[PDB]
Formats: C-alpha cells, sequence, structure tokens
C-alpha cells in the first residue's frame, strides 16, 4: 500500500 497525503482543511494520510 502507498501513503497518500490528502488535504480535505485537514491534511490526512492514508495507507491505500
Amino acid at each position: 500500500a502507498k501513503l497518500v497525503f490528502f488535504a480535505e482543511a485537514a491534511i490526512i494520510g492514508l495507507m491505500v
């Protein structure tokens, strides 16, 4: 899985 750093603002990382 890759670490996607999303910016929803709240920056959030996701292990996809």
